[PDB]
């Protein structure tokens, strides 16, 4: 299982 997040502000 692979989880992740990439947020750019």
């Amino acid at each position: 299982q692979y989880n992740n997040e990439n947020n750019f502000v």
